[PDB]
């Protein structure tokens, strides 16, 4: 059957206000890993290993994500942890991954600025997802021309996110007429809705960073205060999708916007394949998404290192995995040299049905820019962990 096991550590919220988006990441991270093991597993030195894992709850609780990390690193010994999404989370992370030159895979769309050596990144960063959206709003949404109103979960992922939307959009020669943050978890949305009320008196564009379940009361409140898209009224959204959509109710959407890198709507063999083996795995009701093909493709890309470094230890499997290509979901992704993934950057409208009818699309895959080129901090810079004399930041 098997020669042995690896086991791999998996690090996720199941509890607290970040669950209705991280709960449906660990199923989809099992299904890479029952797929590979149905597949005869993971091949090193002639070996054949099974893979076997380690669910731990960071409980929407940064400083338990770090508790947590100390313990399948230096305890269960993984040679890799899946998890992750609010930058948050992946900050408290960082020190300790970095401090005993571990690895963390981190599958969610985040703001960059940001080049870790023990954390490889399979989400969108901004040039992947806000720098396209942004455009897209202010040139082609029904609102095209019309300002933007920022509203986002108090963190650095909004607040890193919207300083680089305000730089695009100035060169852009539009206009910010609000910037709100409520704390995470936080359902008030009144305060915020009466701003938007009177900074958009004619409609236009609200940039939405809200992370976690405190956006089912934003999206059910916007709407019975009449901020709608038959009233000019039109969400772009960064930190939710089929999942969370499905959670809220497609009628709280539909008319609204996303920006993805992988959406369920895509029309290919391996977009279809991924979402009926999902349902056939979990249940009828259950979407695939793009924070859950990100989480999918980490689990092949490890798996592909592995197999070409002949080893699971982390130091040689870091090394290897710049270069891995996937078929994914989305079609095909690369590992770069920043340890970001290269994907097709997709523009979509939400249905009556709870998908994105796809509007706009690269002709193929972006480069990953880890480094910010319209924020001023880190204008010129990059990242390339293959080469001495570059690393983290460099000109
Ligand atoms: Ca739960
Ligand atoms: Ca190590
Ligand atoms: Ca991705
Ligand atoms: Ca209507
Ligand atoms: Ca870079």
């Amino acid at each position: 059957d098997f020669d042995d096991k690896v086991t791999v550590g998996i690090l996720h919220s199941l509890t607290g206000t970040m669950a209705i988006s991280e709960s449906t990441l660990v199923d989809t991270e099992k299904m890479a890993i029952d797929e590979i093991n149905a597949a005869g597993g993971v091949e090193v030195d002639g070996k054949k290993y099974k893979i076997e894992y380690i669910v731990e709850d960071g409980a929407s609780d940064w400083p338990t994500f770090a508790e947590k990390s100390k313990k399948l690193i230096d305890q269960d010994q993984v040679p890799v942890v899946f998890g992750g999404w609010t930058s948050a989370s992946r900050k408290a992370m960082l020190p300790v991954y970095e401090s005993k030159n571990a690895f963390l895979y981190y599958p969610i769309q985040y703001e960059g600025q940001e080049c870790s050596n023990n954390i490889f990144y399979t989400g969108a960063t901004p040039n992947q997802q806000s720098e396209p959206a942004t455009k897209f709003m202010y040139e082609k949404s029904p609102a095209a021309g019309k300002p933007f109103f920022l509203v986002g979960s108090d963190y650095v992922f909004p607040r890193t996110s919207n300083t680089i939307t305000k730089e695009q959009l100035a060169s852009l020669g539009g206009e910010v007429v609000g910037e709100d943050y409520l704390p995470l978890g936080n359902t008030e949305v009144a305060p915020i809705i009466a701003k938007i009320k009177k900074a958009l008196p004619d409609g236009g564009v609200i940039i939405n960073t809200l992370n976690g379940d405190q956006n089912v009361a934003f999206f059910k409140q916007i709407q019975d205060a009449g901020i709608t898209p038959d009233n000019g009224y039109y969400v772009m959204s960064y930190s939710i999708a089929e999942e969370e959509i499905s959670t809220i109710g497609s009628e709280f959407l539909e008319g609204h916007y996303g920006a993805w890198n992988y959406m369920m709507s895509i029309d290919t063999p391996a977009s279809k394949k991924f979402a009926a083996d999902f349902k056939a795995k979990y249940g009828a009701d259950r979407q695939v998404a793009d924070p859950q093909e990100s989480a999918y493709n980490m689990v092949y890309l490890w798996k592909k290192a592995v197999e070409k470094a002949n080893s699971f230890d982390d130091d040689k499997v870091r090394e290897v995995l710049v270069g891995i290509e996937f078929d994914a979901p989305q079609g095909p992704v690369k590992v770069m040299p920043n340890h970001h993934l290269s994907q097709t950057v997709r523009i979509g409208q939400i249905t009556a049905d709870g998908q994105f009818e796809i509007l706009e699309s690269t002709d193929g895959p972006v480069a990953p820019q880890a480094w910010n080129q319209f924020e001023p901090s880190s204008k010129g810079f990059a990242c390339d962990w293959t080469d001495a004399a570059k690393g983290e930041k460099y000109k």
